[PDB]
């Protein structure tokens, strides 16, 4: 099973402020929607509750609480090891899609990074983890918008 | 000025049937929308007249005719050569977006390929050039849909 990771990171490393992404970069959302289309996303409970289950994708959510869902495209797991063990039974690809805790737990085990760098230095308390040294960028594309962003893909090895 | 290229190619190599793309793979057009958001697109007159000027994009349309457009996001050029001459003075990135004639003319000049391979073998009369030998794939992701597709980015090197 391949693991990808997708994130939008501002210039100071901030990805979140409380439950919110502290910016709106028009157009950036399209990258996320396009790459995650009909994919399994692995997300932490906080991100999942805040974002909700968008249509046309499937969610593996980790929680230590009794959090539940009645959406047929959502699976709730008590641990990451348990999410990954079960996902490997039904898919060959999972996209880690946040938040801070989940990115930090899994970045050493992912194969491909999708990083949109957002041209802003906002206030926030949720940061993206340091990127392991064996990752290298293989593709870059700049976008001009209300807030500028740059999309970059990284491969391990 | 960087040159990219973006195309959806069916499994037998067909990219077009008359003025149309002979398939509908749900989700694939999201990739097109995402990558071309607020970008300059170089297109041939027939593809332009057939697809129209989608919003949040700029178009450089080549024609040997006196074809005109009153769309504020559309520039018309008498040749591909003159389009490139002018585009390099007003942007740093252009995405070659079809159709067949335009792909044939520019494939040897572009830096990056965005290719969506569409899991279908349709009727059609328009094909894509052979991919130049110095291009290598650097990213791949598969998508399950009504028609499956696979997205691959190629770099020259
Ligand atoms: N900029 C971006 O691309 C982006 C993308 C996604 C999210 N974000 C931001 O990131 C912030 C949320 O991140 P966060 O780090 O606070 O929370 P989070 O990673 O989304 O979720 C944390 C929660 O996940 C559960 N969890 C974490 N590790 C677990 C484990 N090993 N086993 C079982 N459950 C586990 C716990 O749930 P319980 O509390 O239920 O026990 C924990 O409270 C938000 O601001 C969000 O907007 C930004
Ligand atoms: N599958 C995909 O991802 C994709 C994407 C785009 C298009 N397509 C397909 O491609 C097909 C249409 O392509 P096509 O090859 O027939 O036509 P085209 O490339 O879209 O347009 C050709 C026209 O461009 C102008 N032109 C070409 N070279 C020129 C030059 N050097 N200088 C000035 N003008 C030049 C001429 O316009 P004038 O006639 O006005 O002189 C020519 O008729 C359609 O079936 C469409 O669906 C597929
Ligand atoms: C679109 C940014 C984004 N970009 C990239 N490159 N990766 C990501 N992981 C996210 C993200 C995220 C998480 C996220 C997404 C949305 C969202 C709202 C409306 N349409 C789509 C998504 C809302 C809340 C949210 O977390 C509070
Ligand atoms: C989704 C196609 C597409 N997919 C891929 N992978 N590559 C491409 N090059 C194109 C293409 C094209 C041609 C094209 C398509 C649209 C379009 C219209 C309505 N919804 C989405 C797109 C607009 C203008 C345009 O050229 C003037
Ligand atoms: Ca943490
Ligand atoms: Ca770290
Ligand atoms: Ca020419």
């Amino acid at each position: 099973m391949k693991l990808s990771l997708m994130v939008a990171i501002s210039k100071n490393g901030v990805i979140g402020n409380g439950p919110d992404i502290p910016w709106s970069a028009k157009g950036e959302q399209l990258l996320f929607k396009a790459i995650t289309y009909n994919q399994w996303l692995l997300v932490g409970r906080k991100t999942f509750e805040s974002m909700g289950a968008l249509p046309n994708r499937k969610y593996a959510v980790v929680t230590r609480s009794s959090f539940t869902s009645d959406n047929e495209n959502v699976l709730i797991f008590p641990s990451i090891k348990d999410a990954l063990t079960n996902l490997k039974k039904i898919t060959d690809h999972v996209i880690v899609s946040g938040g801070g805790e989940i990115y930090k737990s899994l970045i050493d085990q992912v194969d491909t990074l999708h990083i949109s760098t957002i041209d802003i230095e906002p206030e926030g308390d949720v940061y993206f983890p340091e990127i392991p040294s064996n990752f290298r960028p293989v593709f870059t594309q700049d976008f001009a918008s209300n807030i500028n962003y740059s999309y970059q893909i990284w491969q391990k090895g």
